[PDB]
């Protein structure tokens, strides 16, 4: 009834689960390629979600292992390690002082479940690629948030596998509310929605109201769900805000994925997508641009919403940006 030694080393790494900068790649190695399952399980226990939602522990574990198995280990970026990272980053963001006691347990469950499923069965190519190849996914979803629709459908469908229904004890009202929030959150991870999400986050910062011991006041679904959508979207765009050793691995992985797509586009005579051309790449300059036009603007606005809680995150981002700028030939 005692942990094996590897299990003990893993449990020690998992003590960083409330920290930005958790060694997720190390967790992946120590868990036998089960970082999503072990991180989710830790977070569910930490937040007492099993008791609150009457989730049988065997059902949770079965679901999580099934979910993690529907991420592809042969995709370099959009795999179970990325899912685990987004979950853990969401979990840290949800714990920010400015949001203490703001969200209900069901909202919390929604954000974390959404994070866990948000890229499941990702094939390692873009929506545009799927559309332009006439792929079955694109046809199924009428070219509209193709991947994100698929991630949702798979994540929910997996609940029907043997002993996988983690929501079996929720009432229909709880399930309907949970399902709606999860859908709203995952669909918001499609980068085509980024400018609208950010515009709404800015509007919210400009009209910010604070209240119950200085935490945010969010008094309607539209504001509550916008915050959660931007929170998971921040987590999804969190790689440049992490310690350089983590960030660089994520950059290597996304570049591998992008260049593989570009190889497939080149071989078939298609126009090669932005940053998919390994023969015409500027990895460093691309990171600086990604930070300047997308990641910083979002994280700066998030940092304003939760001021001053996210200052060290924004400082790390700004440091990493200078690092990449400095390596430009
Ligand atoms: C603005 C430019 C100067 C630089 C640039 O980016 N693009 C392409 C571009 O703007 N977009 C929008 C974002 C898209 N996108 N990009 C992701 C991503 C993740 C990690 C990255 O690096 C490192 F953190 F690991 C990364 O870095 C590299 F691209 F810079 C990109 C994902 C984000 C969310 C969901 C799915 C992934 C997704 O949809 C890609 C297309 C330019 O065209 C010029
Ligand atoms: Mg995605
Ligand atoms: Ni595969
Ligand atoms: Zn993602």
């Amino acid at each position: 009834g005692v942990k094996t030694e590897q299990e003990d080393v893993l449990a020690k790494e998992l003590e960083d689960v409330n920290k930005w900068g958790l060694h997720v790649f190390r967790i992946a190695e120590l868990s036998g390629n089960r970082p999503l399952t072990v991180i989710m399980h830790t977070i569910f226990q930490e937040r007492d979600l099993l008791k609150t939602f009457k989730i049988p522990v065997d059902t949770l574990i079965t679901y999580l292992m099934t979910l993690e198995d529907h991420y592809h280990a042969d995709v370099a970026y959009h795999n179970n390690i990325h899912a685990a990272d987004v979950v853990q980053s969401t979990h840290v963001l949800l714990s920010t002082p400015a949001l203490e006691a703001v969200f209900t347990d069901l909202e919390i469950l929604a954000a974390i479940f959404a994070s866990a499923i948000h890229d499941v069965d990702h094939p390692g190519v873009s929506n545009q690629f799927l559309i332009n190849t006439n792929s079955e996914l694109a046809l199924m979803y009428n070219d509209s948030s193709v991947l994100e629709n698929h991630h949702l459908a798979v994540g929910f469908k997996l609940l029907q596998e043997e002993n996988c229904d983690i929501f079996q004890n929720l009432t229909k009202k709880q399930r309907q509310s949970l399902r709606k929030m999860v859908i709203d959150i995952v669909l918001a991870t499609d980068m085509s929605k980024h400018m609208n999400l950010l515009a709404d986050l800015k509007t919210m910062v400009e009209t910010k109201k604070v209240t119950s011991s200085g935490v945010l006041l969010l008094d309607n679904y539209s504001d509550r769900i916008q915050v959660l959508q931007n929170m998971v979207h921040c987590a999804d765009l969190s790689n440049p805000t992490k310690p350089l050793q983590l960030y660089r691995q994520w950059t290597d992985r996304i570049m591998e994925e992008f260049f593989r797509q570009g190889d497939r586009e080149r071989e078939r005579g298609m126009e090669i997508s932005p940053m998919c051309d390994k023969h015409n790449a500027s990895v460093e300059k691309s990171q600086v641009g990604f930070i300047d036009y997308i990641v910083h603007p979002l994280w700066e606005t998030w940092a304003d919403l939760v001021h001053p809680d996210a200052q060290d995150i924004l400082d790390t981002l700004e440091d990493n940006r200078e690092w990449y700028q400095s390596t430009i030939p």
